[PDB]
């Protein structure tokens, strides 16, 4: 009921005591783990069960700043209980939004970034009423969060849901992604992973200049309308051309990424509030580019081509050229963003600080929830300290947490 | 009920329900997972009659299943007589043919194992007429030569007798049955395998005259029938290694690396139908990133990125150069060249994760799952460019297995 978490490069052990306070629900078994399934159930998202909740929310909110069983603590357990019974609802102080958005981020498992969860700037959207609003909101977010390069995190929060037909959903799936489409001779020109997307943008109404790396447009939907297109301002789309620092004709590629990566579709968990709309973004980690973006099969999946233009022996996979050529796109994009000067992390790093705040958390909050299928990268795995680290996985409250399409879900 | 697994890369989704038939624990619950701890409790392994029958009559049907015997008159007398020989004297006896059916069923079983596609092709040695240690250093030397096989390996697994009260087993002390020493020196440095300086020492205590080198292979260290481990030197011309080289860069054979050949892990023990075999040495052979990534290149092992960048003439000021990445694919690049070279079976991670996948949606038709460890699964290097990065893995045990044990200087009672 106490566990220990070993790491097994440096013999050091923490006790995690956090994972007590846990509230959802981990998928697992005692007859099954999975561990590795990229999203049940559990990830995705009445009167009775808002209150307890809200409890829940303001008791660790007034114990963080030191007035647990304090006078105003009990006003406000008191003053929002007082609003749930009256609107089945109710609404966050300012300081508590910021706090579960804070907190959101802190208790995300998959994330490797969250040493810096405290830095966090929060806009409050919630007067937003309109996608024309949403866009002025999400605009200020890209100026805000894209800064020249000096890249600095943030989080917009849209209206919370309320009885689920007024919803406030941004479609895409990243505030900033290319565009995807499929060929009349067969491939795929873009990115495969936005094909769908793209297509519903064109169903709703965009016109495609059917490139490769077209920024897509925004489709925007206030109190669960039906959704707006709007296109983000070029000026505010940071992008950064790959070269590599020995290979010239790396440049010929055509490749080129943008600075921002910002998640758009998922829902925000506060004292059981709902936030469907609430944008984030950081920086980016090198390989998220490198590795998944440019090689991943479904998606740009450049290697055979980047292995052609390096005369690697890609007869057999022994040669590991797959590999070779892994390493040096990733060299490029870690180098290609440090020289147009925008924020990256690359994996060594970042995983280095994630040590070092999974040591913090330990030591000054009793535990760290951690999913090590998602926080070890996808290349170079067992050279990071992360892979030889122990780490437990479980569900704390504020959260980020999956939700459908929302293609699948409007009512029309 | 039924449980869905989907591959992201190709959109494939398989159902499984053979982890119904699961017996033992993950160490998860409800409200936490531990997928990557290493040897949660339930990993690990003195059991009365009580609750053996049920292991041995559920062992029974799955082995009478496999050969359609299930109900036949064969296997009621086969649970009559195991039955009435627990009752009369506590335990067991497997026949040889049940015995081969749960050793590759526990490899078959093992979530944890990439190579489990070749798993119907175990050769099974049964040593349970074992007695001494001298005998299990015969039977060990003949494994080795058997599965070296001149370098053209071949997976093989030997059974010495099982445990009765616990108090008379057969272990192994080795981890695996070559290995290289580890010496600590007086300034904090290691020489030679940093992983196996606790065993040297031992090995050293028991009397092994030690040659300190980088590469010394270690001496068997052999447990029979609770007695005192002895020591053996397993004979050099058995132990096959590979020097290595790199294919285009000539000063790599000067950083005077070589390994052994035959992966051969002797600390598990193998449970079937109830009964311990606490020394149940198997061997295969090795995935490259087993040697290049983990063996050279844990900060904790031989540790060689430093050197090797630094003969490559790498940019090392930066972690974000990616020169230990770069470093660690010539290495991988040269323990796959070198072991090809001199003819030794190798297998790169690309070929074996590749299988891997075959063999596990062979599994869902023909079995109805495969229980596998995504965190063991996917390899140490260049993780997300192979097939099973994007495959969700149900994790699960199943008996037969193979489970950890303690490491046996902290469990053995010294006679002297
Ligand atoms: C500031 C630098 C940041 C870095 C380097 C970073 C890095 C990462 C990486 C590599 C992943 C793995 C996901 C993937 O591979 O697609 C991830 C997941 C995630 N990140 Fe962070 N992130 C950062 C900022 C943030 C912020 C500001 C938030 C929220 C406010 C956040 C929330 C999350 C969540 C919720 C997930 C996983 C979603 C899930 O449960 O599957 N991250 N992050
Ligand atoms: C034939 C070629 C084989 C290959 C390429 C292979 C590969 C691997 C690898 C790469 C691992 C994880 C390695 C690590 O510790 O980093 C592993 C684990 C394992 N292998 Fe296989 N293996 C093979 C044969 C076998 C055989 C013959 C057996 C038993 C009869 C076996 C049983 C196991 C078990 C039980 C584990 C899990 C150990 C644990 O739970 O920690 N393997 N294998
Ligand atoms: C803020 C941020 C920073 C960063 N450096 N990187 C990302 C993108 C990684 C990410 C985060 C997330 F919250 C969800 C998904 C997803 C998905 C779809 N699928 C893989 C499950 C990806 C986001
Ligand atoms: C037969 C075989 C083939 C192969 N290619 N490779 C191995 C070694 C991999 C292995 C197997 C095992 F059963 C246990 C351990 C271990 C350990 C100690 N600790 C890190 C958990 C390693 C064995
Ligand atoms: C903490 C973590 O479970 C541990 O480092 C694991 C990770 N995955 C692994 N996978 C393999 N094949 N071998 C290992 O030793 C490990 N170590
Ligand atoms: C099936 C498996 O869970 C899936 O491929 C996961 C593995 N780990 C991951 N890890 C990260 N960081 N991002 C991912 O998208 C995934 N995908
Ligand atoms: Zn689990």
């Amino acid at each position: 009921r106490f566990l220990k978490v070993k790491n097994w490069e440096t013999d050091v052990v923490l006790t995690d005591t956090l994972h007590l306070k846990s509230t959802l629900e981990t998928g697992c078994t005692e007859h099954i783990c999975m561990g590795s399934i990229m999203l049940p159930s559990q990830h995705t998202r009445t009167k009775d069960q808002l209150f307890p909740l809200a409890k829940e929310f303001l008791d660790q909110y007034y114990s963080s700043i030191k007035r647990f069983g304090s006078k105003a603590h009990m006003d406000r357990l008191e003053e929002v209980n007082k609003e749930i019974e009256s609107t089945s609802t109710y609404q966050l102080k300012d300081t508590e939004l910021i706090y579960g958005a804070k907190h959101a981020w802190r208790n995300a498992s998959r994330c490797v970034g969250r040493i810096q969860w405290s830095k966090l700037q929060v806009f409050d959207a919630r007067d937003c009423t309109t996608a024309h609003g949403m866009f002025n909101y999400i605009c200020n977010h890209v100026k805000y969060a894209t800064n020249k390069g000096n890249l600095r995190s943030a989080i917009t929060i849209f209206p919370q849901r309320t009885d689920g037909k007024h919803d406030f959903r941004v479609w895409n799936s990243q505030l900033i992604r290319y565009a995807g489409y499929k060929q009349p001779d067969g491939s795929t020109l873009g990115d495969p992973a936005n094909v769908q997307f793209t297509e519903i943008c064109i169903q709703q109404g965009w016109k495609a200049p059917r490139g490769r790396f077209d920024v897509l447009p925004l489709l925007l939907q206030a109190n669960g309308n039906d959704p707006e297109l709007f296109q983000i301002p070029p000026e505010l789309v940071l992008e950064v051309p790959i070269r590599h620092p020995k290979f010239d004709w790396f440049k010929d590629l055509g490749l080129k990424w943008y600075g921002l990566p910002a998640v758009s579709n998922m829902l925000l968990e506060i004292g059981g509030l709902e936030f469907s709309a609430c944008p984030f973004s950081g920086w980016y980690m090198g390989t998220e580019i490198g590795v998944r973006d440019y090689c991943d099969n479904s998606r740009y999946n450049i290697l055979e081509e980047v292995a052609k233009k390096m005369d690697l022996d890609m007869r057999k996979t022994s040669s590991l050229w797959k590999d070779q050529a892994l390493v040096e796109i990733n060299i490029a994009v870690l180098y290609s963003f440090q020289s147009d000067k925008v924020t990256i992390v690359d994996h060594h790093s970042a995983t280095e600080s994630f040590i070092k705040h999974m040591e913090n958390e330990y030591r000054c909050r009793g535990g760290c929830p951690a999913d090590w299928v998602w926080i070890v990268p996808p290349m170079s795995g067992s050279i990071t300290p992360v892979f030889h680290q122990e780490m437990l996985n479980y569900r704390l409250t504020p959260s980020f947490e999956y939700q459908p399409d929302p293609w699948n879900t409007h009512v029309w």
